[PDB]
């Protein structure tokens, strides 16, 4: 039946409003009324904001979080990360993958993310042979999301090569590999699995320009022409240099010249762009899939955030390596990367407004577009996906001040979280945290033994 | 003697297992490894040293989260100074004590066991001294006492608004003293800290902009065996103004005109050449790093690898007190380096854990900057330490626990002891809710 949340303040697309009654029916927002008293059966909340998309995740990497911070003996300071990543990637079973993904999605839900964009490349069995059920590993993701009550935009990854110009994939990549034919069949397995997964979106994820040839890129991005396309691009300086050596062009530039890039596309990282690439990307409408915590943890670089925003570019955030899960963590890192690079404060604020406000609104907006859910948000007809904040330490704080306290000062935290109208998180706790954790610790023990 | 048994404890020479720590009169009397818990031992999983928070301006905790609006000014730092001066110029002593208490509770809950209060809010709202000259410093001491927080109090000497002895401006009126009145204030602080167990009293020349060379000589001679702290080279604009005045940057100037040693803690030290960095390390000055505040202010990135390779030591301070956390500070330090050098595990030592190196480093340099080199998980040290909740890392080795805490959000502070007294239990200070009520009342008054 029809259920009501009454919020003392709620951040709607046209701004903060007070005394907001949000009606929910069949998991959808059926009504929003501002300046009204709570009905006697309304559930009362202090501060309500939209659910955040987590637009880029590799669920299995959550298992290695905190384990890649030892330097090791290599001259290459990235060796330890790849060694740990491939130890997990090459041994994880489907049962383990479901357990890890579940506990990750619980952590994301508890942090206020209501949908995940799972950029999924862990496909085949340990020897690189397909599972009897081709989409087995994607089915585990979907099962994990279903159990969590987490929204899912599933983005199976196309990966065939180890370098520019169609270099053969090496044996370490064997569980990731498909040709376009076997990839289409995998996408078909995913579509069947997602039947009855309410709100699910199925797109495609060419891994990167290194990993895919131009012809393969054409085939993959034509499979589901109305659904999202995600791709890693321009994350590390070495890729830009290699791309130039191969084509005479930088990665984003090359992509914009060879594909019809639109808001259908989400370019993950896009960390190293010229001013011209930044503008063209924004003008094309491609969403920047920013992963600020992972980019810092990997030493990738700093995004051209002010230029991108000034050109009308839109963005979202993704936990990516899943080393550390938090909306405040990601947005704060984005802003602070800018403050250090430009020697300035409140860099990503819009007009003379709040930096937390601009970042939060922006990341919700661009995130939902990248997820294929532009109808979503705190709007009539959107999925009933939203978050209440604990403002016990900010008792008189009016809207934007709440966001800045949350994101910069640690003075608020996520309280309740709803997805499709179902309260998955209460007072910061997911209804299945402890059960998910027990299964996660069992899987970790197996993987690390 | 009462006893804590730790399944793992990070001692100065490394992780030890099944460690019995005996405490009496607030100090560590015995350390035994490889043994079971006695029947009256309190049991802990993972115990580490208490962290010094080597640089704090307590009153700025009140403005945390309030300076993140861009505002109409061409100067993107205007809004921070406007908020900072609104609090600085109107706060009463009663309000200052409430703010400092709630801050010191927050610090304790984050695993900091001593605070270096770099204290410059001295006089009344109109810039006239209080009947008790050290009134505001007495409030700091009272707040620290109520929290059970260790205190190295560093009253600040401030006399000028510009290099070369420019007059102090009206906005600085609560901060200012001449050397003679400053010495009298220090004397008030010494009397107040009598019976404050483990307290240290040093001096804090504000910066090279705020002091002349002659004043710097006088202030740093007052307590020759106690710490000296000073802000240096935090912002490019200070560095340029210092050059305009002397032909030198702030740290090189300081090293050339003072006998800088491990007695000195140079706060930020953010803009240095490679040669300055090495000379600072070789002198033995402690880098008072404030990574979260430096990021929030867009100050810059510290020359961390060069400093460490030259044998430099550091600690961490919450500084503006915008966000309080050991993980937050150490992570930000490392990540500032990863982005700047396009590398990972930049501040690891040998081929070790980055979290290990950063944690050990910050405890060590922190305690030296605080005038407490005897401290740590050692016999004779103050019984100041922290247990970590390892429910998500249930049998993980020590270094893995640190990396999980600092980088992955997988462990958190459980209990915290200062001078052998448990001030935090399962993440909560006993006075959290009471201190919070008084804090919100003060905030409401200040923001009215
Ligand atoms: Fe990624
Ligand atoms: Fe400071």
């Amino acid at each position: 039946s029809q259920h009501f949340i009454h919020a003392r303040q709620a951040l709607l697309p046209d701004g903060w409003a007070e005394n907001v009654r949000i009606g929910i029916a069949g998991g959808v927002i059926c009504s929003i009324e501002t300046g009204v008293l709570a009905g006697p059966d309304d559930e009362r909340q202090s501060v309500v904001v939209a659910g955040m998309a987590n637009l880029h995740s590799h669920a299995f990497q959550y298992g290695m979080a905190g384990l890649a911070e030892r330097r090791g003996p290599s001259a290459d300071s990235f060796w330890s990360w790849r060694e740990i990543m491939y130890k997990f990637a090459l041994t994880m079973t489907p049962e383990q993958a479901e357990a890890v993904a579940l506990r990750l999605y619980v952590d994301m839900l508890e942090a206020g993310f209501t949908r995940v964009g799972e950029f999924h490349y862990l496909h085949h069995d340990c020897d690189g042979t397909p599972y009897a059920n081709l989409s087995e590993m994607a089915d585990r993701i979907a099962a994990a999301a279903t159990t969590a009550g987490m929204g899912l935009t599933l983005l199976p990854v196309f990966y065939a090569h180890s370098g520019f110009g169609g270099a053969a994939a090496n044996e370490g990549q064997r569980r990731f590999i498909n040709d376009p034919e076997r990839f289409a069949r995998l996408i078909e397995g995913c579509r069947k699995t997602l039947e009855g997964f309410e709100g699910a979106v199925l797109g495609v994820a060419p891994h990167s320009l290194r990993a895919v040839t131009p012809d393969e890129l054409d085939s993959v991005t034509q499979l589901l022409p109305d659904a999202p396309v995600h791709i890693h691009v321009a994350e590390q300086v070495k890729e830009v240099e290699d791309c130039i050596a191969w084509s005479g062009k930088r990665p984003v530039e090359w992509l914009l010249d060879h594909q019809d890039v639109t808001a259908r596309w989400c370019l993950i990282h896009a960390t190293h762009m010229s001013d011209e690439e930044t503008k063209h990307m924004a003008k094309a409408g491609a969403i920047a899939g920013l992963c600020p915590v992972t980019e810092a943890n990997l030493g990738d670089g700093t995004f051209n955030a002010t230029e991108f925003a000034a050109a009308g570019g839109k963005f979202g955030i993704g936990s990516d390596s899943n080393v550390l899960i938090g909306i405040g963590d990601e947005l704060r890192q984005l802003e602070y990367s800018q403050r250090l690079y430009h020697r300035a404060r409140n860099v990503l604020a819009a007009n003379e407004g709040s930096t937390g406000r601009a970042l939060f609104d922006g990341a919700v907006l661009g995130g939902n577009i990248a997820m294929g859910r532009p109808e979503d948000g705190l709007k009539k007809g959107a999925s009933a996906d939203f978050v209440s904040l604990d403002v016990e330490r900010l008792p008189h704080a009016k809207g934007d001040v709440v966001l800045d306290g949350w994101i910069f000062a640690g003075r608020a935290h996520v309280c309740d979280v709803w997805v499709r109208g179902v309260k998955q998180v209460e007072g910061g706790r997911h209804r299945l945290r402890d059960e998910a954790e027990r299964a996660f610790q069992k899987a970790l023990g197996e993987l690390l033994a």
